[PDB]
């Protein structure tokens, strides 16, 4: 088994922007590709877990979000940094898009993606982290008992309920490989 990062990715890879579904509206946080780069050095396997729920809203579809996890497959891969598996969740129980519309097992904090990535790539969960920048990224880390579960600044202004289910808080993901050095 092999211990993991599971990612968040609006807030805490890519600025927040809201419904960010085009390259051009792509922005990698600072620092985080490298910080990334060197979990992967730390001999962490990376799992991108992320809510898209703007799928079933109708604000993009499916096939513009495969482009977009694509392209941000390759700039990475091109960066040496080779994620091990990315999961999303396109639902929501109010979709207007008729073939996303439901309540699901996948949505945060919903742990289903989560136990999926496990189940597939054999994941020690006591010895993994969850880093996000919502609640729900804890709760969703708490299900799957995910050992430590890590908060950041970089999106959302962060709640008093995320900071209580969070074990540590850090600026940004690129604080992440420090602070688990030491
Ligand atoms: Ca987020
Ligand atoms: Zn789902």
């Amino acid at each position: 088994s092999v211990p993991a990062i599971f990612l968040d990715r609006d807030g805490t890879i890519n600025v927040d922007h809201g419904y960010v579904h085009e390259i051009d509206n792509f922005e990698f946080i600072d620092g985080v590709i490298d910080a990334m780069r060197e979990l992967k050095k730390m001999g962490f396997a990376l799992v991108v877990v992320t809510n898209q729920s703007g799928i079933a809203r109708g604000k993009f579809t499916e096939a513009q979000f495969e482009t977009l996890t694509e392209w941000m497959d390759w700039s990475l891969a091109d960066r040496d940094v080779d994620l091990d598996g990315i999961y999303y969740c396109p639902h929501h129980p109010q979709g207007s898009v008729e073939e996303f519309r439901q309540v699901c097992d996948c949505r945060k904090p919903h742990p289903g993606m989560l136990l999926s990535a496990r189940d597939y790539l054999h994941i020690d969960m006591a010895a993994s982290y969850m880093v996000g920048d919502k609640l729900e990224d804890m709760q969703a880390a708490v299900a799957a008992n995910v050992g430590t579960k890590v908060l950041v600044r970089t999106g959302k202004p962060i709640t008093p309920e995320a900071e209580n289910a969070a074990d540590w808080v850090l600026n940004s993901l690129a604080d992440l490989p420090q602070a688990i050095k030491k």
